[PDB]
């Protein structure tokens, strides 16, 4: 079930709710965890397919100014 | 068009940390050219070799200074690469 989790990164804190709303277009978000210090968040999708759609956005530019990273989530503490 | 393999795009850093990230990526090889985007949070780095670019690529998703998770991908901007 870790395959439905992704880590979205490379955004400033002021852009966090824009990036989250943008990633809500690729599927239903069951849970999202914002990093206290860092420029990343953990998103849990409803299905592995929705997470794959989010993963395909890795290296893409949002609003012509934010290049976003998307990788499989490896934070065992957040997922468990 | 094969020489594009020594180019990488480093991204995801706040504007204040641009010099820090470039100097950090200078440790993975000799930087022949670097282009800091003047429209977004990324930079195009050209290494001396394909191997140095591969070392930089392996740093994709890694955390610098405990607060900046950096993205590293092959450079796809042909206007930036062909100009060199």
């Amino acid at each position: 079930l870790d395959d439905s989790w992704v880590t979205v990164f490379g955004f400033p804190q002021a852009s966090a709710s824009y990036i989250l709303l943008q990633f809500a277009q690729y599927g239903n978000i069951l849970k999202h965890v914002m990093s206290n210090t860092g420029n990343w968040m953990h998103i849990r999708y409803q299905s592995k397919l929705q997470a794959r759609k989010a993963l395909s956005k890795d290296g893409r530019i949002f609003g012509e100014s934010i290049m976003i990273g998307v990788k499989p989530c490896i934070d065992k503490s957040v997922m468990e």
